């Protein structure tokens, strides 16, 4: 894994067969959400690695380079102005498990519908763990 | 729903993200197995409606189209000789539960990896949730 712009959609289709992708929502401190694969830019990531020692990276959203996803209140990740807000991603042998840089907790969905906010929290079979995937 | 040809593949994406799709191993009595959707004819059913009221149907190989998958010994399903053997489509809000006929049991996988049996048992949140897509 290296830096780059990604897409990064949770292992768990939509009821309808779709790859739920990170969204950009267009604003800062608003919950991220996946929604339907489609090729926007709000769908493009950029990683950088900020400790590879560690597998932390910090996540931009292409619309807003050098913006960072933190962990919001509500446990939901939102775009922030910089402050080395970091997430380690781990490859596990079921995809990535994506957790805070103290891995405590862990991205997922809960029911895995379009429109749906990212909760951090518990890991969890299947919807806890993550495809990213270049460009 | 109606009859016709169709893939079916799993809610829960394989590791690196491939729509895991209900695969005819080319012969009988072999446990039927998902693998990464690609357009061959062993991932293409054959669906009749056996029982409207009931919501059953009998599934065919387009390789063997008399053929029917059956309730395998070890619970799996197996592909034999036609004798109305049937399965319960039913649509909920999260995709297709495939049951027996009595619907006590469900198809799911229980890891979600290319290659993998499908089980018949426990219904399981979202790996035993299943897309069907014509043709
Ligand atoms: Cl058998």
């Amino acid at each position: 894994l290296s830096a780059g712009n990604y897409i990064i959609y949770n292992r768990v289709l939509s009821p309808r067969g779709e790859k739920l992708a990170l969204t950009y929502p267009g604003r800062q401190r608003t919950p991220v959400t996946v929604s339907p694969l489609d090729g926007s830019s709000e769908q493009a990531w950029i990683l950088r690695s900020y400790d590879s020692n560690s597998n932390t990276w910090t996540i931009s959203p292409v619309g807003s380079p050098n913006s960072q996803i933190g962990w919001g209140a509500g446990n939901v990740p939102v775009v922030l102005p910089p402050n080395n807000y970091v997430w380690t991603l781990t490859l596990t042998s079921g995809g990535y498990n994506i957790q805070d840089g103290k891995r405590t907790v862990s991205w997922s969905l809960n029911n895995a519908t379009a429109g749906e906010e990212v909760s951090i929290g518990a890991d969890a079979t299947f919807s806890g763990r993550w495809v990213i995937e270049k460009v």
